[PDB]
């Protein structure tokens, strides 16, 4: 399923996985525009540290309130909120400590359910949850490969990982070159 790894802009890398453009870059995820932005939170959906702090501060208090209230109503594997003041239609809040392949599979299925074309996510689980970056990179790309292999890619055209630490971007780049 894998295409050639190229660089469309300085420090940005991309490759095809089936019909999907998979892109990685380092920077501030809150500057991104996408149908869905993913937040890597805790099992309380109340984490406000590192990337989750940037996301909740920029998304605003209506997104914070909706997370806390949804988390009270039942036990959630993940929560879908509106985008608040982020440049997106929905935020999907995934638990950083959870299986990252499972989390990305859920995000892809929820995006197809809404006929969404673009997803932006962080290096899920590499912050608060302290999952190893190479395991997280393997898990994210494996989830997209499985999705594509099942013929599930319809509306989803672009998956972009915007990574806080350039040193973690380097791990994603190496994982992409392994598959090329
Ligand atoms: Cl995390
Ligand atoms: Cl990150």
């Amino acid at each position: 399923f894998y295409g050639t790894v190229s660089s469309p802009d300085s420090g940005v890398y991309e490759m095809k996985i089936g019909s999907i453009i998979f892109q990685v870059a380092s920077g501030d995820i809150t500057k991104e525009e996408a149908d869905v932005i993913v937040n890597s939170t805790s099992n309380s959906f109340n984490l406000k540290a590192g990337v989750s702090k940037a996301i909740l501060e920029c998304a605003g208090q209506n997104v914070e309130r909706e997370c806390s209230q949804q988390a009270q109503q039942r036990k959630n594997d993940y929560i879908i909120t509106g985008g608040g003041f982020l440049r997106c239609k929905n935020i999907i809040h995934v638990i950083g400590g959870n299986d990252v392949k499972s989390s990305v599979s859920s995000v892809l299925q929820e995006c197809e359910k809404k006929n969404y074309s673009s997803i932006c996510l962080p290096a899920i689980g590499t912050g608060n949850a302290k999952q190893h970056p190479d395991k997280v990179a393997e898990a994210i790309i494996d989830a997209i490969e499985d999705f594509v292999q099942k013929g599930s890619a319809q509306s989803v055209k672009k998956v972009k990982v915007v990574i806080f630490l350039p040193q973690v971007l380097d791990v994603f780049y190496a994982n992409m070159k392994k598959r090329e």
